[PDB]
């Protein structure tokens, strides 16, 4: 009917599977033509990675629903395993009962498949099954069961070569037509009885389920998967490119492999694991709704088209881990950066020692760079606790109050702390806030912790150590308060004079333009969106957290020492743009005015302040 | 039948179409299943430029030949235009004079559209023709010339609402049998009598030889060109997304025209030119039969591979310009500059009055934001001199060497200076290497000239102005000699002790690891391919240039100042693995027997060099 709407099924199991459905899902649907309706078996965290990414895809025709896996784990615990997927390999046969009953046919696919033509034509399969031939499988392209590659191999009972479960087509209701779980079920324990434990989990149990009754399978032609491992035998399986139509890239070593034309298929792999996936994109109706009234006359309208504009997000690019402890008093950095700054990664790598966010910001291809770059580096991949939330391209902006916020929801700790890549805080800090928010005992009055700015020009400096120190650096003064010469009321207002003498922290009221870098409760607001790229950006959250009576504490024992950096392209056009000036202004005043409606007289300070000014 | 053959004919003029033809013929090549082949009637800047596109790109099943457009010009020369493309608008109306009889029917499409399905689909239109219906046309989805847009309007005449020459399907086989020839300029002469000029050039034409003789043309589906306007109604000649084949942007506005549902057509635009395409390559064998014998085992492949290779070039990427100058001894800087690094492009332009010939090294993606950028500083746009040469991006190591040779080949003066973006020139340095090569009278012999050295540690310095100044800040100690802290042996053989009290060029011999930056004639030889990536990388080039009997000269009254910058991933892999240092140094005893053979006794010197140390 030429929408049919197919469906697919996929087993997500780790980070890997979760970052690895993506470029399978980038795969079918370049080369889509009808509706598409994903099923992902996914477990908590891979059902929170891929609702975020899919929600904020806006892929149209295209549908997503998550299944959880914890309940349905037990199904098959009592079937061990050894491959290196895991327990969750063995579940592609479960789907029968998990998925509903309302369904008829679906592809299951796993993770690392990749489709170089539409699953249209794989779908047009089901116009070919005939008798009791109800699955759909490809023969084994290798030599695994056929117990020969060396000495001493036991394989489990199967059809001649195999076959790889790489690619399932099935016809769900008749498998429900015909008690499809006990059979299996009972082949299952039969199959185990003598031998310890099944050699590739579901495929396996599956071969077996093919070899006892062989009216079910459907040889579909060898082209369909084509299974490239150590001992491959795909070059009579293909002639040309146009014959292949779909690949299986099943190796521990992934990418590492070795074959005659190794060259191509890479090469097509790179042009989907790189393609910009914010093109094929083409919630919704409130949003068209919104980007109706928008008018194209305003100076600066491009701010209101990108305050609500949805970003391509893919949270937990690389494996994350933590434990939380005890005190229930931890703290993480948060930072926009790009490009220009990913060196200084590594240097906040070797001082923090807690957990970090990062709202990484890169396009498609940069992004497999920093996956390459973050799997070579030893001090980057030892730290487990970094997430790394990539936030994709689109539109000529810089939306950085987005990255801070997509950044701040998505943290496994209390309270955090606000400032930049380039700031290079302390060494031990981790320990010194744990004990101030310990101290201070923030966990039930409302207060934030602000560290001190600063900048140098003495690249090959030798990191401070004691207060003493910074005392006797002063007095020699190799380093000035950050932004000492250019916005004097940056830092200035901190009143550093005081700062030398104290031992305890002291609380400051707020000035004209006042923008400190703060550690906060999760609960303090997010940014404000109308606001994209960098000026008068962090004040307006530092208003939010004054208005709300939160009272500023100043930490006397850290501080911090901007390394220098190369100017960047948003300060030179800020600088430039006169008209980015006063539409920033006119944003100003309408700021101003909100938050007046929304708390009322006590915002009419930064107004007076604004006229005596 | 089954991949016959698809030809094209494409009119290329002026340096702003070289970019237009080549996101065209990424488009249709988007699309591709058959073989195609085509013709530019082109002038000789755009067929400099594309033949080494072209030539670079290697893509298979594409055939490309230039037709020469400056002989041809006078046929149409007494035929006035005003259309904005010009003359060269008119030379679609002749092509069967150019293409010769042993072709029958061949496309013609404008360089601005984009076609969004296969060509092979309007390649089918040429069986559905009856009779002696030869040329193919679509309708105007405009109201020009039914004269009735504005008041006083005298269109040339046309049947109807009148017809586009977006895309034209010639069958030339009838078109030649008929002497259009005799017809056509018969038709011209006698609508050039009453009115003053055409007004759409070759459209304005064509119209009139549909008018004469209504019954040669087909009028093909009205969703063929989709001409966007102010004044279209495409709204009702296309429906939906599958009612969209082939897109026009006619209007000087270009990407700022306004439609209804625009939104979906900028996709289309950005769908194809964001496409890297190095990933559509699926003279040639002898690439294949050296990568033939390239030993996977060798420790070296993966760099015996990379030397080789061949990328994708785009010669002259924005306008150039150069008035020759009877004193026959200009200069032309060389840069190698990626994006990482491109920020102070505008730093050496201020620096430099005469031409300089860069070589960027782009993502196709964020080429076209170099191309805004590039749109958008004044700096730039006031010089018409710069080149701009883009070697896209493939492979993971960096053959800065592909960059320099490829700004060395295509240079418009006979001498050069060869260095790095990193660097920064003197206030008229230019000035001063003009008189230095009328001085010391370098257009025999085979001399070359050499502008120290020196580095900075602090962003930002005010600029000196003359030699005792620049003294005086060095002995403030402000200033060192350029990598004296890491790679000493780079420029201490220069001994700026010596060339402090200098006041007239002196010569110097070669010394261990000696890395000068020189000013040299065009002949000198190209840098050595088989060393790629950072480190060692210039000083090959330097012993190559030595033995080959060049005296060296150091210019007094010069200097050239290193501005601060942060790393790249080049010296991080530099530093990463045993594995590049040992290919590397495999490279080097290579190079030193190979540099013997082609000179013999002389190298010795340099091994024994390497031998003492
Ligand atoms: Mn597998
Ligand atoms: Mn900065
Ligand atoms: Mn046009
Ligand atoms: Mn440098």
């Amino acid at each position: 009917e030429k929408c049919e709407t197919i469906h697919v099924a996929i087993v997500c199991a780790g980070y890997n599977a979760s970052r690895d459905v993506v470029t399978l899902v980038k795969s079918v649907l370049f080369h889509r033509r009808n509706p598409l309706h994903f099923h992902l078996i996914a477990d908590s965290i891979a059902e929170q990675i891929l609702a975020t990414l899919f929600q904020t895809w806006m892929v149209p025709a295209v549908r997503v629903d998550f299944y959880n896996a914890d309940e349905l784990k037990s199904e098959v615990s009592w079937i061990p395993n050894k491959h290196y997927s895991g327990i969750y390999g063995l579940m592609k046969l479960v789907l029968t009962k998990t998925l509903p009953a309302n369904l008829e046919r679906v592809i299951v696919l796993d993770t690392d498949i990749t489709f170089a033509t539409d699953i249209a034509e794989l779908w047009a399969v089901f116009h070919k099954f005939k008798g009791q031939q109800v699955l759909g499988l490809v023969e084994n392209q290798s030599d695994w069961y056929l117990g020969n590659l060396w000495k001493n191999h036991r394989p489990w009972p199967a059809l001649g070569r195999g076959y790889n479960t790489g690619v399932i087509l099935l016809l769900l209701d008749k498998l429900r037509k015909m008690k499809w779980e006990q059979m299996w079920r009972l082949t299952a324990e039969r199959e185990l009885m003598g031998m310890l434990s099944t050699s590739l989990a579901d495929q396996d149990i599956f071969n077996a389920v093919i070899k006892q009754n062989p009216f079910l399978v459907y040889q579909l032609p060898c082209f369909w998967n084509v299974q490239l491992s150590d001992h491959t035998r795909s070059e009579q399986c293909y002639r040309d490119v146009s014959d292949l139509k779909v690949i299986h890239w099943n190796s521990p070593k992934k990418l590492r492999v070795k074959n005659k034309h190794v060259e191509f298929f890479r090469n097509l792999y790179l042009t989907f694991l790189e393609y910009d996936g914010n093109l094929l994109r083409r919630n919704s109706e409130n949003l068209q709704k919104q980007l109706s009234e928008l008018d194209e006359d305003d100076l600066c309208y491009e701010f209101r088209r990108e305050r609500f504009t949805v970003h391509r997000t893919h949270l937990y690019f690389l494996h994350y881990e933590y434990e939380p402890a005890a005190d229930s008093t931890d703290v993480t950095l948060v930072a926009q950066l790009s490009m220009d700054r990913l060196q200084m990664l590594e240097a906040i790598c070797k001082h923090w020692e807690g957990p970090i966010s990062l709202a990484l910001y890169l396009s498609d291809a940069e992004a497999q760079q920093f996956l390459r770059y973050a799997q070579g580096s030893e001090v980057l991949m030892s730290r487990h606790n970094v997430g790394y939330h990539i936030v994709y391209k689109e539109g000529q902006f810089y939306p950085v109050n987005l990255l801070r916020n997509v950044a701040m929801k998505h943290i496994s700790t209390p309270y955090m702390f606000l400032s930049d890549i380039d700031f290079l805080p302390m060494y031990g800090l981790y320990e010194y806030l744990r004990k101030s928010v310990i101290q201070l005992d923030l966990a039930n009055t409302k207060k934030a912790m602000i560290v001190p700015a600063f900048e140098t020009l003495r690249y090959r400096l030798s990191f401070p150590k004691s207060k003493a120190e910074l005392l006797s650096m002063l007095d020699m003064g190799t380093l000035f308060t950050f932004r000492y010469h250019v916005w004097t009321k940056g830092h200035a207002p901190t009143n550093f004079a005081k700062w030398r003498t104290a031992t305890t922290p002291y609380r400051v009221e707020w000035e004209a333009d006042f923008e400190p870098y703060v550690v906060v409760r999760r609960d303090c607001p997010e940014y404000d969106r109308r606001f994209v790229g960098f000026g008068w950006n962090k004040v307006a959250h530092i208003m939010e957290l004054d208005v709300q009576e939160y009272e500023f504490i100043v930490l006397p024992n850290a501080y911090m020492i901007h390394m220098p950096h190369a100017p960047s392209f948003d300060i030179t056009k800020f600088r430039s743009n006169k008209q980015y000036r006063i539409c920033l202004k006119t944003l100003k005043e309408e700021f101003q005015q909100d938050m007046s409606r929304r708390y009322g007289f006590a915002a009419l300070k930064y107004l007076t302040a604004e006229n005596n000014s």
